[PDB]
């Protein structure tokens, strides 16, 4: 089946995996240096075996895919999952006022008196953003993300680069390069940064007339942080074969640190038990072409038939 | 044997490889996504099958640990690998009086009336640089290399960052982070760059008491540019291990594009006859410890017992 490789991935870490402490202090079955493939031109790899909302992986790439970093348009789509970044903000101000959002995260993974206030608040900020149009330019923005890694690069002497945007001009100019690399890893930014970017560097590559790509990232929350991570970049591979007309071959996924949390385990054993159904079919939009304004209703999923829900813990 | 999963990679391209143009048009068999692993404390990944420079790999190796980029040094010990990138710069000046030495490399390649004057014209230039204090300063400084990737990255603003010695300070102050990357690809000098980097990313990883590192390279010319590839960063992961005081575990090695020249073939076919012997052993001085002045006698390589050299031709 398509998905195997992330279950023989699940399955070995929980064999094989090493305990290692963490950042956000937890424990963590590791394996260092993986690779795994799935042929797209056969199936889209979003996993059967627990339900994968695509919704927040679309809406999330076109963010991407528009070099925005504001908020905004993510709550716009009903999509909450970088929130917590910008609520960083918003509380560690001086216009905060309220019930003191210290490591909040942490105090609502078990949520006592500070949920309330904590979902609250939030509601608060969500609203605040969504329609506070200035509030949105200062507290929405999340400034180096992503989007603006890929189509803003800082440069040295003020001016901006798209990434993306001259690589997919590399590509149609000159498809045999080995010298497509869209690198989200910046130096400077890095040591002074919420959340270095987990999804590093990804190169395409052009042969046979199929786009393959591959994606390197350092860390890997398995349970809930690659089910994403798989299906957002298997969806790029199709967004820019269709932006140049090449056929879709495989997308490669390789990891620095593969993990599986201490307190996700349960979860884990309890999905391996099911079997993995026939893989969803992607649709794409053929009359537009320019990918970067190929909104929610150019990109349809045919035929998903997911196996429920398995919820766990946020890694705080 | 150690050395196996280079000859199954050779082996594996030779087969389901796939033709693909180059650049500087040949053919190559090519495959996309590969990784290989050596477990270092088991011995020293250098080729037994075909006899590699481990002189050339030391020097060149301390180049990068100096952050120094000026061809200078590399001369100084008889290492003269990155030559033809300053080559071409002295000649594409106003000071470069003689043989027109348009395009060298390809004319050299089956070298006629060309060659004598190319290669005369080379001690030319090497001896300028080597003696000469200020031509040394203008043609031998290549400017942009994996030295002053590593050890001077430079900002928006001026300063320099030496990822090498912050990541080697993060490994001592907290090794379980999964943040010990040192990022060699900067997407403003990419485009207008002789040689993109290579090796263009890796990262370490500190668990059981081991240092684990992972290199990625976008490109791998297998026959000649993998087996210093590999030597290079696994005797990395030796020095870092023996200043951070660590036991040195295993190196991975990933790979983007990896393929085999159309006219490397024959070369090829003929080392996989030959069977691997015994891995050589490395030595490290245990007296010095800021690895940033580990020089040529600190490193020493124990009973390597490789196959006889096997020539082939320059990819121009
Ligand atoms: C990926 C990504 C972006 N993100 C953000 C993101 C940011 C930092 C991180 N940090 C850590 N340590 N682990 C992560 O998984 C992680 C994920 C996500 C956010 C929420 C869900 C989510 O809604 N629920 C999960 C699993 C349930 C749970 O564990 O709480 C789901 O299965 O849908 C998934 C991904
Ligand atoms: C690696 C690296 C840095 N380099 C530079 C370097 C730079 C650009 C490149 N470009 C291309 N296309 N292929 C390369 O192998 C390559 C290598 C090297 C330079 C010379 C030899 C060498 O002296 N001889 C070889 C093989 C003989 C040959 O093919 O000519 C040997 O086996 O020692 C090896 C590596
Ligand atoms: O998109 C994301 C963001 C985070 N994480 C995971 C990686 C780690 O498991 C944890 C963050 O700690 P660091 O890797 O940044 O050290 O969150 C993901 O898997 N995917
Ligand atoms: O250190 C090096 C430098 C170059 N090459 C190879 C990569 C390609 O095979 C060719 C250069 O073409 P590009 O990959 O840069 O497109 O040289 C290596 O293997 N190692």
């Amino acid at each position: 089946m398509l998905e195997q490789p992330y279950l023989d991935l699940a399955k070995k870490v929980l064999d094989e995996g090493h305990f290692k402490p963490d950042r956000t202090h937890t424990g963590t079955y590791s394996i260092f240096g993986h690779q795994m493939r799935f042929d797209l031109s056969k199936g889209f790899p979003l996993l059967t075996t627990k339900k994968v909302p695509f919704g927040l992986i679309k809406s999330e790439l076109l963010w991407f895919l528009h070099g925005d970093t504001n908020i905004r348009f993510l709550l716009q789509h009903r999509n909450h999952i970088w929130d917590e970044w910008a609520f960083e903000k918003w509380v560690k101000s001086d216009e905060y006022h309220g019930p003191d959002m210290t490591d909040f995260g942490h105090r609502s993974q078990k949520d006592p008196e500070f949920a309330a206030v904590y979902h609250e608040e939030m509601a608060k900020f969500d609203d605040r953003v969504l329609h506070d149009d200035a509030f949105a330019a200062k507290y929405g923005d999340l400034g180096l993300v992503y989007g603006s890694q890929w189509r803003a690069w800082h440069t040295s002497k003020g001016d901006t680069i798209d990434q993306l945007g001259d690589v997919i001009e590399q590509i149609k100019t000159h498809p045999y390069s080995r010298r497509l690399i869209v690198s989200a890893w910046n130096p400077e930014d890095v040591p002074t940064m919420a959340l270095p970017p987990c999804h590093t560097l990804y190169q395409f590559y052009v042969n046979d007339g199929k786009l393959s790509l591959q994606l390197y990232q350092r860390s890997a929350d398995i349970f809930l942080g690659v089910p994403f991570s798989i299906a957002s970049y298997a969806l790029l591979t199709h967004l820019v074969a269709h932006e140049c007309g090449l056929e879709v071959g495989e997308f490669i996924h390789t990891f620095g640190d593969a993990h599986l949390y201490v307190n996700h385990l349960d979860q884990i054993k309890e999905q391996l038990s099911r079997t993995p159904r026939p893989a969803p079919t992607l649709q794409l939009n053929p009359d537009k072409h320019d990918i970067f304004d190929f909104d929610m209703k150019d990109i349809k999923l045919l035929n998903y038939d997911p196996y429920p829900a398995i919820k766990a813990p946020v890694a705080v």
